[PDB]
């Protein structure tokens, strides 16, 4: 092993520790909250890990040591005090035991001790282990993208490039894990690893990576934002998506296969725009049938079988399509040509028409993306720089046989990709590119997809959740998946509750051509494609909330938010009871449907909807019930139409018009979706959608203010939008505005300031008047947040708003303030009396391996069991079943007039 600290000496540019072993290590102190410590029996301690191949010069780090500055550290003291050796600065004590070479450190603003080494490093076994105390409070997420988890306390995680796309496998690996103690880890590393957080000791947390030596950053920091800006900082800021990337694309090959015509019912048939059936032949696959070569651009009497038709019956459906890759699918190519240039003019070709449609272009790469001779390349070689510079791709997809070694293979073919994109268009065209195998530093170039598994089965969104909400606790914001599997299908259900969700999710890929069906929207019957519509406009209608929790993503919370991120204070928030929900940005809980489990009239039963804070009313998106916090709701009667989605009151929503690509968004318009409740705020980001402009200034931001009455009560609201500040490329400066303000009364009085003038509203008589006018307002008792959904369910989903239009004006040059006298929006709140009953009588009165049942004799229009101190409502009948443990059942009864005294604590 390593032995006592002899001495700790303030070399010239770091810290170095002497061990009674002979061995050193260096501490550099990067800022008052960040350190590296660094352990190497070589004495090299050169700056950077030895990558797999010297060819890979991608860096973990995004910022070098000394770009980080030398003042942390010149404020940096070493003294002697007996015992210990100390390194203080206004920050940290960091303090060593001199016999047991023990660290400990001390973030001074808290006063508290946040991380504390309970056993010395271990080198044994070519293994370098840390050996870290863990406390009964403290949660633990990172890792990367663990497949079907994201809170790691009593769990070990593999740090492994696993190429296991499923429940428990490692889809992208990243050597980061945080502390809720407020410590934040990065092994300087791209050897694999293992990360035991108490599985068995719950008092210890070990660290493993493969290797000869001990590398790590240590950043301490008091919010969860504030250890991912720590982790941006050092290893890159997300990359901002461009607005397409946010738009579901459609993903195949049109290059290589044959359409054979078959009967109807035969395995595999689909039907065509002609009325007849083909089955799909790989030409290796065909022998003696006779079968139409698909093409990109369908001009070899074989349309309806062209990349082209899919654009077209994207079109014809009237669903959103943002990209389009036409090469993805094994030696698929992208043009049937005897050369790279000949087949560059055909995928040029198809660009164009796609972006007559509104679509961009990306490639999958099953290689590298260079000829071996560039100036003479072959057929069938790629060449990213001409892909780019004459056929205008702006997207790349890295399929697992290109970046499939894992650790530095892919974070270098993404760096090198992502440079290629911004030299080859002079920053016109930012970077967009899906990974997976990442590593550290990853997310500064490209963000992740989940890769291979089965759809139409109800594990494939069960298990999806938790995966995008581990990863993005990892620094990952940009996650996506498959729409519904790249296998399978046959399940409508399945398939329609997987549109809704990823509603609320930055990537969704039609990743086609492999499935029991073809991969689209509209795969399925009339139902299932008028549902999915609604959910891809919805998102499509969110997408200036959508772009704003984006940058907000680049330097900040993620946009999928595990309920932690927002609810902090809140046991729940930590644990599996929050495994199946996040916040999409701050203002949408998202509760997604994730089994097969209906009632007698066929709805959804949806069981452990957690609402946080018995403080917050909660607004259930689309019909406007209330719901009280504090509670985790069992049986919540869901229709296929539904997914479960709660606006926090108080919420200001940005929106559009509902379009199918960016360029229909109407930049001469802007519409805010507002739930007043006190005092609200909202950071509006825009850019231009497309280029690196944004990373060198250019883009523009409106700050939006609510200041109205508390939930359900009645007072003045004034609603002000400050002038737009920033510019950038084609910058719309007029622009027309929508506020629909939730409201259950007419209001006495509706006026509004433009930049410090008088502007005079009529009362609309009727939606069509208010539809047609500006400088109006109008109570609308059918106002349809998603007109679309209304039409699909069947239902009419009207909801009561104060609707107010004005004229065109500056936004840059020219404020707004409305001003609305007796505003309310008041409903009945579920749960909104917890005060205690005396006429209500307290409750009187199947084990497996970890599912305890309860029962008791019935009072009572509900009653609530609080399982370990967590409040379950909404069980409507005597029994409630509490699973997933390795515990005390308190109930309660619930009246018209609130609830009963709890009953005592059963074991
Ligand atoms: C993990 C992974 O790479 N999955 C991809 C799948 O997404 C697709 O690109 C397919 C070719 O159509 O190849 C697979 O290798
Ligand atoms: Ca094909």
């Amino acid at each position: 092993s390593v032995g006592a600290i002899v001495s700790i000496e303030k070399a010239e540019k770091n810290f170095v520790i002497t061990y009674a072993s002979g061995k050193k290590a260096q501490i550099s102190i990067l800022n008052d909250h960040l350190f590296r410590y660094h352990l190497d029996p070589t004495g090299k301690f050169e700056e950077y890990p030895t990558p797999n191949d010297p060819k890979h010069v991608a860096k973990i780090t995004a910022k070098t040591m000394a770009d980080y500055g030398t003042q942390a550290f010149e404020q940096t003291n070493v003294t002697d005090s007996g015992n210990q050796f100390i390194l203080e600065n206004n920050g940290l004590k960091i303090i060593f035991e001199k016999e047991s070479a023990l660290m400990k450190v001390l973030d001074k603003k808290k006063n508290q001790v946040i991380l504390e080494e309970t056993a010395p490093l271990s080198f044994k076994n070519d293994k370098a282990t840390q050996t870290l105390k863990q406390s009964s409070q403290e949660n633990y997420f990172g890792g990367g993208t663990q497949n079907g988890r994201f809170t790691h306390k009593g769990t070990a995680i593999q740090i492994v490039n696993t190429n296991n796309w499923v429940d428990g496998g490692v889809a992208s690996p990243n050597p980061f894990y945080w502390s809720t103690a407020g410590y934040g880890v990065v092994r300087n590393t791209w050897k694999p690893g293992n990360y035991d957080f108490g599985s068995h000791d719950p008092q210890t947390t070990t660290t493993t990576h493969e290797g000869t030596d001990f590398d790590a950053f240590y950043f301490f920091n008091d919010s969860s934002a504030g250890i991912l800006k720590d982790y941006y900082e050092l290893t890159g800021k997300p990359a901002l998506m461009p607005e397409y990337g946010f738009y579901e694309a459609h993903l195949n090959a049109y290059n290589r296969d044959y359409w054979v015509k078959v009967a109807e019912g035969t395995a595999g048939a689909v039907k065509f725009e002609d009325g007849n059936f083909y089955k799909e032949y790989q030409p290796g696959d065909l022998g003696n049938l006779n079968g139409t070569l698909e093409s990109l651009n369908g001009e070899k009497e074989n349309y309806q079988f062209s990349a082209r038709a899919v654009i077209d019956r994207y079109k014809k459906n009237d669903m959103p399509l943002g990209w389009f890759l036409p090469n993805d699918g094994y030696g698929a190519g992208y043009g049937q040509t005897d050369s790279l240039d000949g087949d560059v003019q055909n995928l040029k070709e198809f660009t164009d028409y796609a972006q007559a449609n509104g679509v961009e272009v990306g490639l999958w790469t099953q290689s590298n993306l260079h000829p071996a001779d560039p100036k003479n390349p072959k057929k069938g070689e790629r060449d990213i720089a001409k892909e780019v510079s004459v056929a205008g791709v702006k997207a790349l997809k890295t399929d697992v046989a290109w970046v499939g070694y894992g650790y530095s293979f892919g974070l270098n073919g993404v760096e090198d990709a992502a440079n290629v994109f911004v030299k080859e268009t002079d920053g016109a065209v930012r970077p967009m590119i899906v990974s997976l195998d990442g590593w550290a530093g990853t997310q500064r170039h490209a963000g992740i997809w989940t890769g291979d598994q089965t759809g139409g089965q109800w594990e494939y969104i069960r298990f999806h959740i938790p995966t995008y909400i581990g990863t993005s606790l990892s620094g990952q914001p940009n996650v996506g998946s498959d729409m519904d599997g790249i296998f399978g299908g046959k399940n409508k259900e399945v398939n329609i509750r997987d549109f809704q969700w990823k509603t609320f999710t930055p990537v969704q890929l039609n990743m086609d051509g492999w499935g029991s069906n073809p991969k689209t929207p509209f795969a399925f019957d009339q139902e299932a494609t008028d549902l999915n519509r609604a959910y891809l406009k919805l998102k499509s209608m969110m997408m200036p909330y959508n772009y704003s929790i984006a940058k907000e993503s680049v330097d900040g919370l993620p946009m999928v938010r595990a309920m932690a991120l927002e609810f902090p204070n809140e046991g729940t928030a930590y644990t599996k009871d929050s495994q199946y929900q996040y916040m999409w940005g701050p203002n949408l809980l998202v509760a997604p449907i994730y089994n097969g489990n209906q009632d007698e009239a066929g709805n959804s039963i949806r069981d452990g909807i957690y609402l946080p804070d018995e403080k917050q009313v909660w607004v259930d998106l689309f019909t406007g019930e209330k719901y009280q916090g504090g509670r985790v709701l069992n049986g919540v009667k869901t229709p296929l139409w539904k997914v479960p989605v709660f606006v926090k009151d108080g919420s200001i929503i940005p929106m559009t018009n509902p379009n199918n690509n960016p360029k229909e968004i109407q930049r001469d318009q802007r519409s805010f979706l507002i739930y007043p409740n006190g005092a609200t705020s909202f950071n509006m980001y825009e850019d231009d959608g497309i280029s690196t402009s944004y990373e060198a200034g250019q883009s523009a931001t409106t700050k939006i203010n609510s200041q109205g009455p508390k939930s359900n009560e009645k007072g003045d609201l004034t609603v002000t939008i400050e002038p737009t500040k920033g510019s950038y490329k084609d910058f719309v400066d007029e622009r027309s505005t929508t506020l629909d303000l939730l409201a259950s009364e007419a209001p006495e009085s509706v006026t509004a300031m433009v930049g410090g003038t008088e502007v005079t509203l009529k009362q609309a008589a009727n939606k069509e008047e208010f539809l047609a006018g500006t400088n109006l307002y109008y109570f609308d008792k059918e106002f349809q947040v998603n007109q679309y959904l209304s039409e699909a369910s069947g239902e009419k989903l009207n909801q009561s708003a104060l609707s107010v239009k004005l004229a065109k004006q500056s936004v840059t040059a020219k404020d707004v303030q409305i001003t609305v006298k007796g505003f309310i929006n008041k409903g009945t709140v579920d749960g909104g009396n917890t005060t205690v009953d005396d006429q209500l009588t307290i409750p009187a009165n199947k084990t497996t391996p970890s599912s305890l049942t309860l029962q008791w004799d019935q009072v009572a229009t509900s009653y609530e069991v609080e399982r370990d101190g967590t409040v379950f409502g909404n069980i409507q009948t005597n029994t409630a079943t509490f699973d997933g443990f390795s515990h005390t059942f308190r109930v309660r009864a619930v009246g018209k007039n609130g609830v009963s005294e709890w009953s005592e604590p059963i074991k």
